[PDB]
């Protein structure tokens, strides 16, 4: 209504129902009826004007395997990001809960969910820039969706923002990122291969016995993760294809999707 742009949600339309943890995220309703998650952005943590402009672009991204951004509440502090509600939370935690007793068919479907979202982002020339299990969410039906897409661009804490930083995603980064800060579609591809490894490893940390420094050296020497016990040879071939030293030899998300579908048919 009056005073709200298409990207702006009126926070008075929100009903807060549950604390989901930590900025802080809550579960609630929008206009009484619709489930939403509300993420409250810690003051000083984000380049807010830049994020708000990008939120307009992100509003136009729509795919069933991508967490939907509904809008932002910006007339205020902290600002809110309003999204689709994902009842089963973070993929990384979901994987680590051994009660689920996942079949490998379920693990491959999680990979396909993510790959479909990434094929969609690739088709829109939109890089994720921090793809990892910790940045995927799981709904009440067990469907995995990609979250936080592109958001690293607006983080102000310099520990997060380059390889010099102590909170940079070294373990999800190809050699050309670690060496040269060369981001591309192919750095998302590399990260996707690591995500498949996380899925088939039930949420182990990649290179779990190494520091970030040691990981960077391992990768730069041409060495890699190796096959999770739950990955078949064909699944391992797919994740490993994401880790070619030469970025241009790595597949596209379309090719990965075709490979995943082929393995689902065969296994
Ligand atoms: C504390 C606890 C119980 C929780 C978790 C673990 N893990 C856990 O799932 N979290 C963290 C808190 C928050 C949660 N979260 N975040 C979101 C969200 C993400 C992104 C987002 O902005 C976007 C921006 C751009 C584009 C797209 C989205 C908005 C969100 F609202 C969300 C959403 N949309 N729906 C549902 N949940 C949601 C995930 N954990 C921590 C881990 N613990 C383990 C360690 O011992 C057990 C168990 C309990």
């Amino acid at each position: 209504g009056l005073g709200y742009g298409s990207w702006e949600i009126d926070p008075k339309d929100l009903t807060f129902l549950k604390e989901l943890g930590t900025g802080v995220v809550k579960y609630g309703k929008w206009r009484g009826q619709y489930d939403v998650a509300i993420k409250m952005i810690k003051e000083g943590s984000m380049s807010e004007d830049e994020f708000i402009e990008e939120a307009k672009v992100m509003m136009n991204l729509s795919h069933e395997k991508l967490v939907q951004l509904y809008g932002v509440c910006t007339k205020q502090r902290p600002i809110f990001i309003i999204t689709e509600y994902m009842a089963n939370g973070c993929l990384l935690n979901y994987l680590r809960e051994m009660r689920h007793r996942f079949q490998t068919q379920q693990l491959l479907e999680m990979c396909k969910d993510v790959c479909e979202a990434m094929e969609y982002l690739e088709s829109k020339q939109f890089l994720h820039r921090d793809l990892a299990a910790r940045n995927c969410l799981v709904n009440d039906q067990g469907v995995v969706k990609v979250s936080d897409f592109g958001l690293s661009r607006y983080v102000l804490d310099d520990e997060y923002t380059s390889s010099v930083g102590s909170k940079f995603p070294v373990r999800w980064s190809p050699p050309e990122v670690l060496m040269y800060s060369k981001f591309s579609s192919k750095s998302d591809i590399w990260a996707f291969g690591v995500l498949m490894w996380e899925i088939y490893s039930l949420g182990k940390m990649p290179y779990e016995r190494f520091t970030n420094s040691e990981t960077a050296e391992h990768i730069a020497q041409g060495l890699r993760l190796y096959r999770p016990h739950l990955a078949s040879e064909k699944v391992y071939t797919i994740m490993y294809s994401c880790w070619h030293e030469k970025a241009d030899e790595r597949p596209t998300f379309k090719i990965l999707l075709s490979n995943i579908l082929d393995v689902m048919d065969e296994e």
